């Protein structure tokens, strides 16, 4: 029939064709010989121009003026600017449209149903590492909004030819310290050992808990990184407790409310924003299953299982499954009680099916990474599991980038 | 060229160099990944001849006699036969090697640690449905072994240029019927609705049960299929009860012990066996999660939930996750009680990790489809979730083929 990928939903038996994949101008890791879909990781004025033209057309299409006078002029306005400086700048609303497009285009984000609701903070005037700090404090403030979380992204100056990038060293605006012990173990979060040690090498006076909030290593162009400590009043956290197991609270586990990625590059129309932290609100399994149960993270499965008096001697007791469920229930329950925005993997995948249906009608498909869309617990119990998906790269987009050091 | 495969729990790395032996293509392309798709969207003597050499080369290397006399002589035989007749035949030993390799190369199978222990029944001297049926009965008696399941395959006559294929119409040799009730609902297994009808349309006296073992429709070349009924005593079944929830058994749930796929095609050295049913033993999740909990299957989550008195009012109570875990527990308990081989998803993925290791040293890699290797529940609580995988097509291989109607 149609010569586009055929996508089927094995629950509902429905079929769709992805025609949006044809707009993709960037190749992925696969080839007909082998699929590398499970791997976590992967200017020429000539090429910059085409990327920019493509973006501008996308913008004007979004406002329904393709072929118009404003459109053809803006195109000429960009070729002119690139023609005499090698780069070009985006208009305010062009930045707001691209930032939202990049989110909407993110194949791994299950929360894209919210893609249209992104508060974009233009911080392209920012010229000092101290100022970056200010912008972020504002970001954290606006997004945290006392628990009623709001999606937001702050965009710092774009990379300049022959100039240092604006960079945020931490992977997230809020992350707990990871202290390499004497005996080899790690106190806190093993994911952040390297960032923690980098903070110390830079003057941070380390604490010694399992939940010490790390300071930020911010960096203005061509200068070494300045170190900033977030005011505790700003970093809202939720102490975890179980709705029925009274001892869970005794574990002293907790998590911060704001998930804010900060080391990703925001690419729009060829331009590169190396410092453009974005935040939303958590899906419960991020905390409850990955951060708290991953063998290489807090690894609290055994502890909790012992507490529940489960048979952790044999696998067939499903002691891991039982505890993981309760840890997640606790993340959900605690956040709800503290009145901090959160969403469980059921609600979250259900709204993503809705997003899929919306996008089918609006663009003819949705780039999605199945392995990342399906939750880390109860996989086939959510509807996305039964939904085939086509994964590809559209731009604007968010991309991983080499750590600055 | 060669892909780098990484394990994110241990930080270990490997290089898959086995994918370079993949002669057949997948659904992916550099532009878009279609790895989550469940199905893919006489032969010239020259092509068949090379697939045959390759396979014969594979076989002799396997027994350490490559280059030897027997090897060169065998290659001539195959060539003499292809040239003269446009096809050739396998020697029993070669057939046993091919079948074992086909299982070894099954990307979606997590039970491969066992690949070397497979009882192979050569049934190529079959000339009728009635004969196929005797063969199928012996396979079941052998594989079932009174609950101490043994992995087996039975291979019927290869396909032949212009002449119908021998075929087993059922997808598995043991399936429960799915009867469409008046109200659009379905009594029994909804997945087996079409097949349950085809048997009726071919004279079977249906039942009115939720777990009515279907009869087998066996088709010898160019002849309407024939209906055979499995002797109730040949089909071992397990009654499901819960290790602590006494009310569970009252649900009258039960599942068969033998998982035996019968509608897939086995390809060895370019030859095609359109009827080669194979079986092993179950992994608890297949029954507890997918069979009993899939929306489009027996869909028993709600019932079990209410029976556990759970707030099924909101998703955030995780009633679904809680119920699913108990159901998987009943399956594992029940089978261990009935002394019928079964393996839970933790033990299973652990052994698969070991297998990737033996395969790494042995062949330079191992094709795996991440989405299928990671269990349907508690995904990240298993080692496989954290393991990157390269997926491609090796031969001998098991392929999907059109339904014969
Ligand atoms: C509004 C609520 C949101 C929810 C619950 C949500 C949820 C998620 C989840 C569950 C993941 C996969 C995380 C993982 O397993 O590592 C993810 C990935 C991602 N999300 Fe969202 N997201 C939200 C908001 C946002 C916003 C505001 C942006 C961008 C403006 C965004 C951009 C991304 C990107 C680029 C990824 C892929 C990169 C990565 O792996 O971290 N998300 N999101
Ligand atoms: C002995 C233990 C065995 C177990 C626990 C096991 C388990 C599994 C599981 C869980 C899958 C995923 C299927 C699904 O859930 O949809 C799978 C797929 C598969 N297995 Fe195995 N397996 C075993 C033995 C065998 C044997 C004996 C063969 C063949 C000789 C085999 C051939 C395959 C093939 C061809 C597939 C992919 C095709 C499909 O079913 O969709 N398995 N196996
Ligand atoms: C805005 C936003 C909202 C939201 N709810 N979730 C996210 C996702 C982040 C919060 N949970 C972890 C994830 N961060 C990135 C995941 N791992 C990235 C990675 C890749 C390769 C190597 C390493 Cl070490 C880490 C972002
Ligand atoms: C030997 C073996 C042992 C074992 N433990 N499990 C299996 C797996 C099979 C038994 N449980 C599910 C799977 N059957 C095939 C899965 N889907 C097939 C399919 C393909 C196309 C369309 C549809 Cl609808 C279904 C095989
Ligand atoms: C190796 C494997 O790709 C890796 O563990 C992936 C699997 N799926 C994931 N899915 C999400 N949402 N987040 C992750 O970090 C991962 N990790
Ligand atoms: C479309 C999607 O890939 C499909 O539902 C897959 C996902 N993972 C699976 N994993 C296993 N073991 N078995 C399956 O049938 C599936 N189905
Ligand atoms: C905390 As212990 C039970
Ligand atoms: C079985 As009802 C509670
Ligand atoms: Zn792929």
């Amino acid at each position: 029939g149609p010569k586009f990928p055929r996508v089927k939903n094995w629950e509902l038996g429905s079929i769709t064709y992805d025609t949006l994949c044809a707009q993709s101008q960037q190749d992925g890791p696969c080839t007909p010989r082998r699929c590398l879909g499970s791997l976590v990781l992967p200017p020429p004025a000539e090429q910059l121009l085409s990327q920019a033209r493509d973006f501008i057309n996308q913008y004007y299409s979004s406002i329904k003026r393709s072929g118009s006078q404003a459109h053809e002029e803006r195109l000429q306005e960009v070729e002119a600017e690139v023609a005499s400086t090698g780069t070009y700048h985006l208009r305010e609303s062009e930045l707001v449209f691209g930032a939202k497009q990049a989110w909407r285009n993110a194949p791994r984000c299950v929360g894209r149903i919210q893609w249209g609701k992104l508060q974009v903070f233009d911080a392209r005037d920012c010229s000092s590492a101290q100022e970056m700090f200010t912008y972020i404090c504002n970001h954290i403030k606006y997004a945290t909004n006392r628990g009623n979380l709001r999606s937001a992204i702050t965009v710092f100056p774009q990379r300049a030819p022959g100039r240092g990038d604006f960079r945020i060293w931490n992977s997230q605006l809020v992350r707990y310290a990871g202290y390499r012990q004497q005996d080899g173990s790690v106190r806190g979060d093993p994911a952040n050992v390297e960032i923690t040690e980098l903070c110390i090498q830079h003057g941070w006076t380390p604490g010694n808990g399992r939940f010490d909030v790390l300071p930020l290593l911010l960096q203005a162009p061509d200068e070494a990184p300045e170190l900033f400590v977030l005011p505790p009043e700003l970093v809202l956290e939720v102490p975890l407790e179980h709705p029925t197991l009274e001892w869970f609270a005794a574990l002293g586990l907790r998590w911060y409310a704001l998930p804010a990625v900060s080391n990703m590059l925001l690419e729009i129309g060829g331009l590169e924003f190396s410092a453009a932290p974005f935040s939303g609100w958590y899906m419960s399994t991020e905390i409850g299953t990955r951060n708290l149960c991953d063998p290489h993270r807090y690894n609290i499965l055994e502890d909790v299982a012992v507490c529940m008096d489960l048979d952790t001697r044999t696998t067939s007791s499903l002691w891991k499954d039982k505890a993981a469920v309760e840890i997640n229930l606790a993340v959900l329950h605690s956040f709800q009680l503290a009145k901090v925005t959160i969403v469980d993997h059921h609600a979250a995948t259900v709204s993503f099916m809705k997003h899929l249906d919306n996008e089918q009608k609006a663009r003819g498909g949705c780039p999605a990474d199945w392995a990342w869309i399906v939750p880390p617990i109860s996989g086939s119990l959510t509807p996305v599991f039964h939904q085939e998906m086509v994964n590809y790269i559209l731009s604007p987009a968010f991309r991983y980038q080499p750590d600055p050091w």
